[PDB]
């Protein structure tokens, strides 16, 4: 109770309380200062096939992740393992198209990480609060068996597709593609009163395995690629999807270099 | 101020300060209390020739208000004079062109509502402070020599402009043609408080002679006839439709009533 | 007999008959003499579905008249009482689509007039000759229940539509909109003579009621309404019909007015 | 004058002076009389380098006739020589360009006939008047020598163009191409009467040699080819389609005619 | 042999025999230059129904030969009764579509040019050999009895068909329109060698009836006809041809002329 | 001079003395025997600043050749320094243009693969004139710094390109980019002759390190991309798509060579 500070709170209530036109009691004026307390503070606070695969081209597959639920783990290692089949052979690339994706359960975002690691850090939340810092580690088992594979992010790509996008750029396993993210990376929790009524606050942010904060950067692609046309001079979605079919002549290219 | 829920809003403003990611003070924390107690509340709350007439045919003549300023009544007598000189005779019609008509003087707007009634309320404000609560009632002298008017309403006009509007609908006096209005009726008075900062405070709030607030309803026109340009195959109603709308009503209105 | 102008034709006569490349007697000369008088005197000198109604919108009908046949005068009161089955109550709007109307049966025409008028002259005949000067008067009923209409008008609108639309407009019943008219107001009788062959004159000209004759001026609408497109910038005929919709908007408004 | 028909005209035009509803005097009616007798009988009644030659293809020639002035028939020898001049000799064919013309002096006409006929008749007039009967006979000197021409007419040549080419067609001297001509070949006379005050009468009218009257048939062409623009995927002919088929025909008569 | 130019020549082949990169024997280098010695000296050198006929128009028919075969002549002739019996009269024209025709058959050839030839010569083939010189003279019999025929050439016109067309044209029989010809108008002979390989060599060249050699000059139209489109300013295969439709027309106006 | 089979071409050539048309004699045959044995051997037988880079992202770099100038090795060096100054630090990636580079001269093109290139071949001629087999060697000095590039060769890159771009892929030291090249590679000796004329022989011939003749294969790029313009929807990958191909192949590689 700082007191002093409460005092002018109380006479710009006051003064509230006798000018405004049609006429308030003290508990809606309480009401309405912390609404917009936590309206003020932080915008977050107040008071379905999930995976699809596909081999788009004899060597080259694509794997996309509409949304998390909480199948979409097995969804995406069931997938790949088809995906394999498909070829008939081990895979020479892949694309994981985490674009226009809000997010979802966070274990499966984990989940799907695990999928292409090995070892070494996920994703790890931190607060300042009893039971938030958590982290999260891969387990030694990769169903990916290391095949090379291209991210893609949009700007609608927020929240457990960019953990798992800053996932697999931090541990060096994937070339992220295409534009900024959306940068939404906090987390929500609801906290009691002792009224009979409770408040949401962010308590906690994530953080990607090197360390940077993924609500404030976001998940910048190590290549930029914009939508645009190109024009020669001299199913299969690719054709008609600029950002894929840069991924898969990078993936190419990719295995005839190597 | 009631301690006892003072009590409430304490203790949710201290759990706040526990939970938040990122630390932040108790003044901040008040200050943004303030802000959107005001924010909440009320939205409005925070801590060139004025009129051009012109006949358009033989009998009907047409009058528009670009703003309200000081002169602005003066300006539309000497209008009406000017127009009946101009017509050689008594005007089987006008229009009022109160679109596009941000507002102005108050004064001034219940002087070119007084252009056209004789009798009968013009606007009131209803407020809880001391020296608000005003009327403004119409003087027995009408230069419009009960001339058959419409007046054209837009979304673009508010305050002074609903006022002249709203009160020559309430009083059966013009029929109003056009799309809803912006509905901003309400002032603002600025609050001194003890410290050396002041908050802006709506006090009152217009209401037109039929007693319907104009901050809540706004003006509804009579007949809604939306913006478009006709292109046949000066006269401005060769090239407004709504102006041409009017037009058109008044010269049937008129035939009519032969 | 003048005479001595008889004497200068006949020299003149006497000139062509003598000179022309192809000889001619005496009887051709006057015949293409007397045809030429004729032709230079007054050009008109000389020597299927009627009906169709329709409920465009509710409370608001179209009344169509194609032509001026016998069987007119009933089927328009048949199409009135029709109409006003149609809307299940008192109609709010009418209009009379006079346009593209050349005229026809004059009793049939002041009928139609009949149905909407309840006193007062019609139209009336002027001429120089016994049995020229006529006049026609409104009988005490009308079918038409008072119902405000307004009236279409085009270039291609004479003679019995003519006189029907002049009849309305100066019993100020109905609002004229569109065009000017073809102003065609002149009767031909067919007149006796000595010989075996008679010749049509124009005998007399229609006036209507307010005395203005139809020849001369034609029909002038209160409202001027060439056709054009609106382009807005925010079966059902009016769509596509400019003036139709015109005259829609204008009795929708009257309505709301009155 | 036969009194016993003046008798019908009189009591015909005494009924018009009866009936027509606006008055009108003897005189007024005698006048239209009189225009109306010359209106019926006929309607003409009432009361720049002429030619340019080129060569178009070696051996092959084209002379145009913009209009028929007194130095045309000399410059239409002078061309025709020339044109031998510039083909160092005996031409294999030779184009008439008599479209667009509206006549001219007829002398001018009988020399540019003349020009290309050694016997025979040209045109003659026939007519009722004392000293209008002329004939118009070739003189034995042709300086065309004897060269196949086409000859051009369209819709807008007349009369002494007409004559021309009515001429060379009779004689069986050229072949016409175009389409049908204006047909105006009609002398109009000046007459004077015992008043001071004059009419206009047709007292001849022309006939080719076969004895066609030009104002009635006209000249119709041989080969019917209408006006059209070529364009290839200086040379007239390489733009004109009418040209450009008599220059065609030329050529395959002298290839024929070999 | 002339020996001085023949040590020049083995002196070249010795150098050559001595520097190029891979190793030439004697015997390679002198096939190569046997080879480029015939290639420098003459290109020729080195070591389905055929007639198709419509009456287009009556008393009009088109005959066109896409190729020179052996029953080309009796199809020709079978043709030209057939278009006979067609217009079940006299034929008043006749179009010889010869253009896109590499040649042929050179005795079928000279058939084609027998149906339209009563006599004289038609095609002679000069060159220095004993059995080179040949000539081909027409028999009295033509089936085309006399019609007056327009031969079509295209620049893919050679050979068979530019003789047919070149023998037409110097007899005056046929009037050829359109653009040039190929001009290959050359006979190899394949001549045997002491060693086990031969050489086909020109050893003449065709001429026409006149004595122009068809491979130098090529058959140039009387009236030269490119493609174009016609703009009127005012099956059936002339509508959509352009060169088609100028000879119809020409052999209109020919057949109206004669 | 094996007189034997000089019997056979001279019988050769004196039959074709005898059949031509036109007669030929020995010498024109005898000097185009000489010509077409250097044509049909071998075709090419008969009788601006160098160097451009540019720092396209930070990491990357980019160094066009326009051509093959004495300079062109130092500058080469200049700018490869230049760009580690540019970067202020080691390259991630370089991309070698090639493209549209005819050649020049062969020492710079030895010098430029110098420059990436530690041990081992760099271009051998072969042929069978006396000093004509040379070779070139890679000296221990790369200013490269290893730095890892891609080199990008169209179709009109040959001679001294394709030997740079060849080197550069046997050595396994850049990957190849673009579309197939030239395949120019030979050299071109010009040898005298007894007589006062000479003779251009293709004395020798490249041959990249791994032996493949650049004459015959050419250098195929080891990722075929073909030329095109990208718009989206300075930096030259923004509007080059193979230089954008291969700016995304670099930065994809270093990531993935974490």
């Amino acid at each position: 109770l700082p007191l002093d500070e409460l005092r002018t709170f109380a006479e710009v209530l006051d003064r509230v309380k006798a000018a405004y036109v049609e006429p308030v009691d003290d508990k809606t004026l309480l009401e309405n200062a912390i609404k917009g307390m936590l309206s003020n503070l932080d915008p977050h606070s107040a008071y379905v096939k999930s995976v699809k695969s596909q081999v788009l081209e004899p060597g080259y597959a694509y794997l996309r992740i509409t949304q998390f639920q909480v199948n979409t783990g097995e969804e995406v290692v069931k997938a790949l393992n088809q995906l394999r089949k498909d070829n008939k052979g081990r895979l020479k690339g892949l694309v994981l198209d985490l674009r226009n994706n809000p997010g979802g359960v966070l274990q499966s975002a984990v989940e799907v990480a695990d999928a292409f690691l090995t070892k070494g850090l996920i994703v790890y939340t931190k607060g300042r609060i009893a039971n938030s810092e958590l982290r999260f580690s891969a387990d030694p088992a990769d169903p990916s068996d290391k095949v090379p594979l291209v991210v893609l992010i949009n700007g609608g790509s927020a929240s457990a597709a960019e953990i798992v996008a800053g996932a697999l750029q931090d541990q060096k396993r994937a070339i992220l593609m295409g534009t900024d993210s959306f940068g939404k990376g906090s987390v929500q929790t609801v906290l009691p009163l002792n009224n009979d009524r409770a408040l949401k606050l962010t308590t906690a942010l994530y953080y990607t395995p090197n360390g940077r904060s993924i609500q404030a950067q976001g998940i910048v692609p190590d290549i930029e690629v914009g939508r645009a046309k190109v024009t020669q001079e001299r199913e299969r979605p690719q054709d008609s999807d600029y950002q894929l079919s840069q991924a898969l002549s990078l993936l190419k290219g990719l295995s005839v270099t190597r």
